[PDB]
């Protein structure tokens, strides 16, 4: 039976109910309230520790599963969709955040593209890069942060010249599939103690709101957020979908209602990709190896839930402040905010540094933070949601398209 | 020919020899010292350097060798006996100390499961996690030091994972079956330069003792924890080791002595590892299935030895203050003293960092350590010793439960 | 058809060009003349991402692939060669600054001897370990730096064992046997984008410059380490190949005049080996494993550039100051210069942060070093010019004389 996902819905009504009663019924102090959420503390730190095997191993094998005079095309084909779907996640958002109304750059742009070729493999796997103007000088030093970007690039590089060697390379195209499976299924021991840390995490996030009127004061920036995502998610890519594809886009849609179920649950792309593989692959009858390819590439690079989210927020934070902007501040602020979170879009995010440091980037204060924090719990879902879907019909599109290269690998 | 053994012994004698006609005879400066004792820091920095792959490639390869459908019954007799010896071990060292009368506690367990579950792989090789409150909020980060416990933890599973995956995990397997004989024989061309490094260390060691009345009001403390240490091997596990094997104890003990001489000069179970696989294995008839697994395990989770020293020394500490603690107090720092180096009790320990944190946490004064530093070097040894003695006593007694495991097998 | 070398000539002599327009029709100022150098970072970052796994697994590799009892007699070999060429160019410098006139010891090297072997295997790909004597007490600390002696004697003894096993370590030679393929392709991938990198890098070298009076200021100096270079690359070293090979060593040369423009362009011999086993191996008749033996080995203990620039840079600063030398503060100097640099000889250096290193040890003043600054640009890659073509003379002379231990493995 599906006794993991009636398990944690179970979980997740149970820890809103908790929190509730606490709240209401009890006090606790701070270092009370820190205490009360250790189960889900623990489930985030599990989480955290397997995303980097798994998202190295999948990305290896998939790109190296692909003939050497195929894997341009499919690629090509699938930047180009995310590009263009980015693009009218931007347009959508900047055009709702406008109308609804609810209320240093060259630097950043250059650290994005010295984290695409780090300096030391070791370090590239937790820590960072980030250089800042002094009196001017340029003065760089690295922080704490596994820089998925970079590994993302020389693992699809190496995975490329693998494949391309043939026979030489076969030991290490079956020792990462091998180390790809061992990930997938550790994911899934996982994935069994899951639901508590769920329950205490809903319960914490619900306890630490205290003045209960942030939710009245924050009101049209919820419903613009989610206005954006429920429009992304329900018209725009399934008409895609359906001008690409000539099939029903709903269908599509219930066959992975699993994986967006576990991905609404943990907030986690790359973590859902096992549940992603298996829908998209039994529920829908897609190729292994689009799907092998493309869901991770999806799972590193998709724009649309940061665009509709991260950028609308940033606007919101500049709307509260009496700092009337114009039409070129608006878009620059919406292309740094997209463009600043290439690199992680698959990892959990609570902290939202990356935002931080575009409001640093783009003037604005960095303690209005604060005010959008505490909705953060229940927006971040919706956003995963909305991606993994996003990524579903990637794989679906390019699919559809590569029929000819489908036919030269048979 | 016993070169090795011979010529260890005949350095330890002559650096005693040395360390007491230099410090009569000689006049040094600290720097001068600290020069003298060289070659016994390249040794130690060469025993830590290879403490990882060895512990790492042990762990994996003697987890994988079991079937999916017996490794439980074997490790949970291994956790029970461990288990059971250490609380023997407690309450002896509790007992003895107070009846010889020589002379916070929450975030220190919480950090020790947080550190079960590393955030990073890679990190966890030479980093560890630590949080304090202040003023209440709680702050955690990263310190230097490498992170057993998470790493064991890691490859354990992993191990599992990849023995019940089969012909799919077989390349896993080789690759690191191949990775631990590689270490054992690094760690024997180690063991070929490591007796001139004893000879310098122990000449050293003797050297740094300057006041030579330390020792003598030392008293009651080194009868207290010698004879703790020597009632615990000789009485308590042979008595065990005979009640569940109806065998002769001294007999293993008699074919261990090479295994427990070199323990007794490195003190360092995780180096003896390869001797103690040797004696095991060919001097007693031991199954070589449990050996490899249950003696990486006590390597790293034996705390008796733990529980005879620092929990004595604690104790010792809190006696020298006119500090008089009732039965609550003792038993809360004896728990709070062995839990806090479950993770580290394979690798050479000369600075018990570990019990400087036992001693913050329950509230003692941190500059006591000096009483005692001086003669960490003979004792250390001894509870050494002592750990690797319980370790065989315990392959043998899962050996000896483990008939009916061990047919199926076969 | 070579367009990687033609194009690369192209882009040298037009980066000088453009540097030389620019800085004399054009005023940037200093945060414009950063970030006119970008692609020439992009390019470095690129060449030190990828010096780890290649000089690993190609250390490995070459280790494991000579019997056992055959690579002692050609390690013996290699090392007195090295030696002996060090000796000579240290001497030819020594005399060279003597008569030209251009113008803390024992902890550097204990801690050389320190690095030697690491505590952490994955601490050494990117820190190193420091001493410091304080009031006196020694105080150790760990400071970013890849420590390329260390893992590159762990390589080394890893080599050798996995080759002593046999069938059993058979697994891990194929292993990085692929892993070193791979890598070297990655690098050819690199050496396609190189060219645009190296004409910015020149521009932004030329542009730097803004006294154009600091040129005159450093007369004889340039003409010191100039024709110390020079006589090395022609005098000494085709006589020791013309004495114990009985050929032309100027053939030999001509052969290898790819490797050597391509070095003298990187100013990085591990980046350069690629072209150097394909000169070597095909353009001159050298045997494979002579050839994948020493050549990794020269690109890591090379000295004789370093002693032929370094140790007169010294001499030169020590000069500049009225601190008139004897010879014994000479040779110590120079010794000490050579030494310190024995880990890191085929990464790009820039900063020379070995000679600043040198320079506080020795007691000068640490700021003379933005004197020379300036030129390193020029000298820095005729002296990896006279590496390679050290390191290749070298592999022919250990070819020769192996002939007895080739023909046994035949």
């Amino acid at each position: 039976n599906n006794w993991v996902l009636l398990s944690t819905v179970a979980a997740v009504v149970l820890g809103i109910t908790t929190g509730v009663l606490v709240r209401e019924h009890s006090n606790l102090s701070t270092l009370e309230k820190f205490y009360f959420a250790f189960p889900g503390e623990i489930l985030m730190r599990m989480l955290k520790l397997i995303i980097l095997p798994l998202i190295i191993s999948s990305m290896i094998t998939g790109v190296a599963a692909l003939d050497s005079n195929v894997s341009g095309k499919i690629g090509l084909r699938a930047v180009v969709y995310y590009f263009a779907t980015t693009l009218i996640a931007v347009i959508l958002g900047i055009v709702l955040v406008v109308s609804i109304k609810p209320g240093s750059t060259v630097d950043a742009m250059l650290d994005l593209i010295r984290n695409m070729f780090p300096e030391n493999l070791v370090q590239a796997a937790f820590q960072q890069y980030k250089t800042k103007r002094e009196e001017y000088k340029i003065v760089g030093m690295y922080s704490d942060g596994i820089n998925v970007l970079g590994l993302i690039v020389f693992a699809l590089v190496f995975g490329l010249v693998i494949g391309k060697m043939g026979e030489k390379g076969q030991i290490l195209v079956d020792f990462f599939n091998a180390l790809s499976d061992a990930t997938m299924k550790i994911v899934q021991i996982i994935m069994w103690y899951m639901p508590l840390g769920i329950l205490f995490l809903i319960a914490g996030c619900i306890i630490e709101v205290e003045d209960w009127e942030i939710f009245r004061k924050l009101g049209l920036y919820m419903a613009t957020v989610l206005t954006g995502l429920a429009i992304h998610s329900i018209v725009i890519l399934p008409l895609i979908y359906f001008i690409v594809v000539r099939k029903n886009p709903f269908r599509f849609a219930m066959g992975m209602a699993q994986a967006l179920l576990t991905a609404l649950m943990i907030s986690s792309s790359s973590a859902t990709l096992p549940v992603t593989f298996r829908c998209a692959e039994e529920n829908n009858q897609v190729d292994k190896r689009i799907t092998r390819f493309v869901l991770p590439v999806g799972a590193t690079i998709n724009m649309d839930g940061t665009a509709l989210y991260e950028a609308v927020a940033a606007v919101f934070i500049a709307q509260l402040n009496d700092l009337d902007l114009g039409i070129g501040q608006i878009i620059t602020i919406s292309i740094t905010a997209t463009s600043a979170s290439i690199g992680a879009a698959g990892v959990p995010q609570a902290g939202l540094v990356t935002m931080v440091i575009v409001l640093s980037a783009v003037g604005l204060p960095a303690e209005d933070v604060t005010l959008i924090i505490a909705v953060d719990c229940l927006l971040d879902r919706f956003r995963t949601m909305v991606n993994v879907l996003g990524d579903a019909f990637g794989t679906g599109i390019v699919e559809k398209l590569s029929k000819k290269e489908l036919e030269q690998m048979d």
